[PDB]
């Protein structure tokens, strides 16, 4: 430890949210985001 073990970096403090990264990565799922109709194609409703 005296040579190899010791490092300046320490464990994260509470509220760091680094502690929740790699729990973030497990949940991480890619999004499809399917193609939508263009706003130009959509006809704006009439309220008269």
């Amino acid at each position: 430890d005296t040579v190899e073990g010791y490092t300046v970096f320490g464990p994260p403090k509470p509220g760091d949210s680094k502690a929740f990264l790699d729990i973030a990565l497990s949940i991480a799922s890619q999004n499809v985001s399917p193609t939508r109709v263009s706003v130009w194609d959509i006809k704006i409703p009439d309220m008269t």
